[PDB]
């Protein structure tokens, strides 16, 4: 995970490190990050976690 640090913008695009708190997933490229945030697995797990948190109010 140390990576071959160079960041040479001559032909390579910007590659920020990113994370998803709904799916517990990490990304290290622009398209990798973007693809996660719009994929079926992100939608499905977002609904699952949202339902778990919303319905979890079993006491008052
Ligand atoms: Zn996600």
């Amino acid at each position: 995970s140390t990576k071959v640090e160079a960041l040479h913008q001559n032909r390579e695009m910007i590659d920020p490190d990113k994370f998803c708190s709904l799916c517990h997933a990490t990304f290290n490229d622009p398209v990798m990050a973007q693809q996660h945030y719009v994929g079926k697995k992100h939608r499905k797990q977002e609904t699952k976690l949202k339902l778990m948190a919303r319905y979890g109010r079993l006491a008052d």
